[PDB]
Parts: C-alpha cells; sequence; structure tokens
C-alpha cells in the first residue's frame, strides 16, 4: 500500500488551503495555512503553522497535529487527525480542530472554544 | 504578561515542563504523565503574538512517544495574580481502517498551574 | 421551512426516522446503525422555536439499546431545496472508575439527508 | 456502593443551577435549566430539557444525555456524561456540551458549534 505522506499543499471541504513542508526525523515540520471565511470581521491571510507527526511503528497511516498561529486575529486553532490512504487509493488528512478565542475575563473562558472537521486532499 | 515558560501540573497529576518562548512566539516542552511509573514526551507549539496580550492564546502538540496516538492542546494563560492555563484538547487515537475514523478522536479539558 | 421530521441517513449510511414535532418543538424517533446486521435505539431532542427560524437548530439524545453509552447530536436544520441536517455529536462511553472520566467522550459530525 | 441518580437539583462550576425530575422506567426525564451567563447579550433564564438515561445493565454510575431548549435565544446546547459516586463518596456529574449557534448562512455552518464541561454536585 501507499504511505500516507504529509508533505504537499492540501486543500479542504471549506476552500482553505494549506502547505506543510518536510518532515524531519523527530517527526516536526511546518507549514502555512491560507484561510477561506473567518469568525472575526478581520481579513484572512497566510498564517503559519508548526506540528509533529506520530512516527510510533512507523505507521503507514500516521496521526499529526499542528498549531495554526493566526497572523490576523488574536487566536489560535489546533489541528489533529491521521493521513489515511481512502477506498479510492487517494492520500486524505481527517482531521478535528479547536478554535481557541482570545477572551478579556476569565469569567468567558466556557465559550471561547469551538470544535468541527476538516478533510484535505492534494492540492495539485 | 501570563507566561508559558516554566513548570506545570494539571488537575489530573501530570506535569509539563515548557521552555523559552522566541520572538515568532515558538515553544518546545516536555510532558509527563503516569500509567510501570512515568513517560517522557515531547511538545511543541506557539502562543499567538497579535496586541502582544498580557493573556495570550496558545497551542500545542504532544507527540506521544509511548503510543500511536497524537494529542493537541488550545487555550489562554490568564493572570488572576498565579497564572492559570485554561486548556481543552482533542486525543487522536490511529485507527487501522478508514470506517473508523469517526470514533477516534476523544475530548477533554485540563487546567495547569505552576509546579 | 426546514422541518425534521421524515427518515434521514447520513454520511455513514446510519438511518434515523423522527417523527412529528409538537407545540414545545419535541419529537422522538428511531435510530439505526449497522455493526450482526442491524440495531435500533430510540432518540428525544428539540428543536429551538425562539423566532420560529425557519432555518431551527435543535438537539437530540440516542439511548443506545445495545450498550451501556449515550450520544447526543445537535446541529440545524438547513433548507437550500434540499433539507440538510448539519450536526456535531458527543458519544459518552460508560467508565469504570471517576479516575477514566477523562477518557470517556469522543467527538465528531454527522450530516443527514432525507432517505 | 450508592447508585448515582440523576433525579434532584444541581449547582455547576459556572454557578448555572439545573433540576431534573423522575426518572421513567424508559429512562426519560425533564428538567430546568438556569443559567449563570451567555454567549448572547440577552438576559438568561430557565430554559426546559429532556433527555436519558442509559439503563443497560443498570449501571449504578450511568451515562446519560440531555437537551437544553433556551428560550432566550435560537441555540441550543445538548450535554452528555456519567453520574458517578466520586472519591469521597458524593454523587458528581461528569458532563461535556456542545452549543450550537443558529446561523443564516450554510457557508456559516463551521463556527457555529462551541465544546466544554460542566461538573453537577447537588444543591441542598
Ligand atoms: C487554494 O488554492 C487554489 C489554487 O491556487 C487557489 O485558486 C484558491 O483560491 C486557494 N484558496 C484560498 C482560500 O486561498
Ligand atoms: C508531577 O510533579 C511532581 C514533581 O514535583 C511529582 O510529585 C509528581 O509525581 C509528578 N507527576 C508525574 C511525573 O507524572
Ligand atoms: C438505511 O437506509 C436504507 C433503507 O432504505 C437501507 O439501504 C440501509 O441498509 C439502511 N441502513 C441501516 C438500516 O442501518
Ligand atoms: C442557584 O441556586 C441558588 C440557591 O437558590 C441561588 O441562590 C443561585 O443564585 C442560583 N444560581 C442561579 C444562576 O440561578
Ligand atoms: C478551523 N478554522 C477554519 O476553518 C477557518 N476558516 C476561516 N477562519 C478559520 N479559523 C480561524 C479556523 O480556526
Ligand atoms: C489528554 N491526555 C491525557 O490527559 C492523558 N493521560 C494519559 N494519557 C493521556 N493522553 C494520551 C492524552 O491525550
Ligand atoms: C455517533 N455514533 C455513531 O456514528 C455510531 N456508529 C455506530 N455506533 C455509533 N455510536 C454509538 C455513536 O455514538
Ligand atoms: C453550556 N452553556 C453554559 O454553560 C451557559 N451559561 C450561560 N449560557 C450558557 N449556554 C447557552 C450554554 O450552552
Amino acid at each position: 500500500a501507499r504511505k500516507c505522506s504529509l508533505t504537499g499543499k492540501w486543500t479542504n471541504d471549506l476552500g482553505s488551503n494549506m502547505t506543510i513542508g518536510a518532515v524531519n526525523s523527530r517527526g516536526e515540520f511546518t507549514g502555512t495555512y491560507t484561510t477561506a471565511v473567518t469568525a472575526t470581521s478581520n481579513e484572512i491571510k497566510e498564517s503559519p503553522l508548526h506540528g509533529t507527526q506520530n512516527t510510533i511503528n512507523k505507521r503507514t497511516q500516521p496521526t499529526f497535529g499542528f498549531t495554526v498561529n493566526w497572523k490576523f486575529s488574536e487566536s489560535t486553532t489546533v489541528f489533529t487527525g491521521q493521513c489515511f490512504i481512502d477506498r479510492n487509493g487517494k492520500e486524505v488528512l481527517k482531521t478535528m480542530w479547536l478554535l481557541r478565542s482570545s477572551v478579556n475575563d476569565i469569567g468567558d473562558d466556557w465559550k471561547a472554544t469551538r470544535v468541527g472537521i476538516n478533510i484535505f486532499t492534494r492540492l495539485r
């Protein structure tokens, strides 16, 4: 079977794009995230990301996580998922995310986290 | 200014130490859980520097060294005069078959204070 | 007006039928998954009636009859001209010891269309 | 050991209160939710809830779920968790929730779900 590789340019269901560079032997990678929409009335852009792929047992379809450090807001998003070979033999990232808003008071902390999915496929 | 650097412990008794935060907001650390005895896994993340908030949001990934899983944590560094990290996490399990993907993600909270 | 009453199927191939929605917005139904063959569990929930929106939010609980677990789903009934339910769910597993509570909750999405 | 029972008045970490009535033999219950804060600039109140407790194997510490049908907004929250006897012998509900906002466009669906926890203890 193919190995599923994180390295490449990706697009998701919402029209956002993402690039991920080479993964080092420690499983670390950097990338960029170019977002389609926004929960702010601020314009979007490219924002950097950093994360790791799990290399335990050197699975062909590894789990990974990354953090997006939004450059156009005070928020942070983390993504986590797995690099699968799909039924049709394509690479697919199946991910879920938490979007953390900045709040001014610790008493608003409870409503500062949104959750959802994103499915990435390779954009050539 | 609530800062991520230092030694932390959470509501479950796990420990975490985080190094210096660089100008791009990036930091690395080690996450410590007990089952055997104690396990140590690297973590890497960033804090948000937009508006240079005294109470910044942040994120990090734990690359578990004892399983195939990955966890990401995100939240906000609060300063009352004690510092507290309020976080939520997603724990992604490895599945073999994409048909099992639906059940591979767990979610929860952790609250960290200085150890 | 996007309506919850009827027969639905999701992206995983599970089926769901929901009865009439009463004046308090309450409804009951049956949720159908395949493993054996097919299982049937009751569900109960409400749709939100504030402002009598054409595309209302809603929630429901599935009381699984084949395990000790419970799932809740919440989301919004959209009308494009096809009706689509966009939902997220939490699947709560039973643990024996409160010390295991942290890992008892999974999260995901389901999208339902008319069957 | 005690059985953990849903029936009663409860308070959580945020200061919200909740009542749950008798649970019927089908595991069904009704209740009310009186909330401390809000993600809206609307005032709070009492809102009804309905849900079920799992009775498979008649566990002493059952899982359950319920839906809160907010009367002061277009949103809906679902809660799910387990009724534990804690280390100190008290009943505790350990729950997690999804708060679904109403959006006007299906294209905003992605940011319409927030997530968090709530810990309930009996208020006498
Ligand atoms: C994603 O990449 C495609 C191919 O260049 C580009 O046309 C499209 O507009 C991109 N989407 C965003 C939101 O940048
Ligand atoms: C966490 O912190 C302290 C170290 O001061 C120790 O009591 C405890 O055993 C540690 N737990 C670990 C290493 O998981
Ligand atoms: C769901 O819907 C249709 C019934 O028309 C059927 O093809 C499929 O097998 C059903 N799946 C179940 C019952 O889980
Ligand atoms: C919860 O109940 C207590 C006891 O009556 C009451 O004083 C308190 O204000 C309630 N909290 C809310 C938000 O209603
Ligand atoms: C996950 N996610 C998105 O999918 C998105 N699209 C636009 N902003 C976005 N943000 C901030 C985000 O966190
Ligand atoms: C969040 N979290 C924990 O709190 C934990 N405790 C033990 N393993 C753990 N893992 C893998 C995890 O992701
Ligand atoms: C959401 N969900 C599912 O999609 C599913 N499929 C099979 N069991 C399932 N359970 C228990 C569940 O909660
Ligand atoms: C979970 N939750 C709360 O804890 C809360 N507090 C105030 N509104 C609230 N809402 C709408 C809510 O869904």
